[PDB]
């Protein structure tokens, strides 16, 4: 099916830029049609980020179609257009702006300070404790699907930009584990699908979010993993790998409490185990470079801002059911 | 070093078009500059493909810089410009042009015929090495070119992985990449294993290697194009002929004086599992009934063979000349 292909999604977006983008993605699009789309998308992002709420929603939805549709025929042009948007977004976000590199120590300290200081979101705590209702746990898991199901593709984009063969090898090991090792039935998306199904939810591999904060989270994560300055991607990769085994263990026990079997909750179990590291040298190697430090730190801050708004919205939805 | 970065490479190319390409790679390149570069590149490629031998050499040199340079900052714009060239190349290349899909039996027969016509095992380069006829110097020639084929093959496979939207299919390419990059130990990646072999015969294994052989450049440009193509039939064809369908070289190296450890690169690829038995074959088998897939696949295979033959011929001529 084609529900998450670019053209069906654009046909369903009742705004002027939808046809402009569709024309730019057509097989015989001209350079003028592509440039017009890029200009207009950049202008739209700028208005949104300046406070035009309709322009914000429109550019976010368009970026979601551009960056995350599954019709590979249009992927190169879609990513070309996404960059016109990313260039604007990156001008608006608070930048680390270091004139000189932090010491390996002040750098590692800044990371600890960001992390620890501001995972005990009141929602996580509610779920960890075993207090969530069926409907509330279903809300949580529907959103877990969106975060998990195509994470491996974002990691693959970083793999492509790691020119050093040993560094590519590290990402290839990550991907191999994430996709089930020798058995694709055990890929992490498929593990999570088994869990959703155990609690009466469908796990749609063509899922398209309608939650603004989830869209912004997925859009930011794809941007970060695809960025030509791999500091952006390494920041998201780092924080995900560091925090997952801990959250996933508490989620595992909460799910058992909820009446899921050990086999049904396997998704959360496997992360306690496989993720606790070798990938750290990718970061440690680059720490002396201030430009890597600026990208990494800026990316980390931006990730936290979008993640916080996303978790807040999930908590709100859970509270409303 | 920046020997395989785009701008240093363009500086070494006396071609007028090289100046306009370099300008399109600037941080603040305008749409006008990038579009002008794309038009000039497409016109150069077209002239070359219509028999202007200088234009042909020039566009291949430019494509090699665009598609295979290692400065990631310029990669997105470089690949955008490479596609302007690719569209021209695909327009001029001989194509399968099936109106109706072949049955799987007839598709298989055509593959068998194409492979038999290519007769890779009887190429003079191959026979010369298999027969123990190569001196140390001729062996070095052979291995310097093996390096170019091997050292970044995993990256072309990664491009295909990115274009496989089905999670099960991506999983298959991830298994391939894992094996190619040494599984749990990066010291055992296949490029590193080949590096060990080059060193054992007194050659440097340069991860920033830049070819000066026109036929090698054509071969690498084509392989990258095929594996990056949005129609995965193109990349599946090259994956098939490379990985689905070394022992003879392994034997020849041992009989020449190399140890099993030095020649490990060729041992790890020895297999007797038929192509249809490999799990990756299902990527192809699933798509066979689609005529658009067959056309991409058979076009890609035919083109790959033509560039591979010209390249092996060129290596053979170099080996005879040393
Ligand atoms: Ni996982
Ligand atoms: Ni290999």
């Amino acid at each position: 099916n084609t529900r998450n292909f670019s053209l069906p999604q654009l046909q369903n977006l009742p705004i002027e830029e939808a046809r402009i983008v569709a024309d730019a993605l057509a097989v015989h699009a001209t350079s003028r049609q592509i440039d017009s789309a890029a200009s207009k998308l950049a202008a739209l992002a700028e208005a949104g980020l300046k406070g035009d709420r309709q322009a914000y929603a429109a550019y976010q939805q368009l970026l979601y179609v551009l960056s995350l549709s599954d019709d590979v025929a249009t992927a190169q042009t879609r990513r070309w257009l996404a960059r016109a948007i990313y260039r604007v977004e990156e001008r608006f976000m608070p930048a680390a702006d270091l004139s000189r590199a932090l010491s390996e120590e002040d750098f590692q300290k800044r990371l600890e300070q960001e992390i620890a200081a501001q995972e005990r979101h009141p929602m996580s705590q509610y779920v960890f404790s075993g207090s969530a209702s069926r409907a509330q746990l279903q809300v949580f898991l529907r959103h877990q699907w969106f975060r998990t199901f195509r994470l491996y593709r974002d990691a693959a984009d970083l793999l492509v930009n790691l020119t050093d063969v040993d560094e590519a090898a590290a990402l290839a090991r990550y991907l191999y584990g994430e996709l089930g090792e020798e058995d694709e039935k055990g890929s992490h998306p498929r593990l999570l699908a088994k869990l959703l199904e155990a609690i009466g939810l469908e796990a749609d591999f063509q899922a398209v979010s309608t939650m603004p904060e989830e869209i912004a989270y997925l859009n930011n994560r794809a941007r970060a993993f695809r960025h030509a300055e791999v500091g952006w991607g390494l920041a998201v990769f780092y924080i995900t790998e560091l925090v997952v085994p801990g959250n996933h263990e508490k989620l595992y026990r909460a799910l058992l409490q909820a009446g899921l079997s050990e086999d049904q909750a396997e998704y959360y179990k496997v992360h306690i185990s496989l993720v606790p590291k070798r990938e750290w040298q990718l970061i440690a190697r680059r720490i002396p470079d201030v430009q890597f430090q600026n990208a990494f730190l800026t990316s980390l801050s931006q990730h936290f801002r979008v993640e916080r708004a996303y978790y807040d919205a999930i908590w709100e939805e859970m509270q409303s059911v």
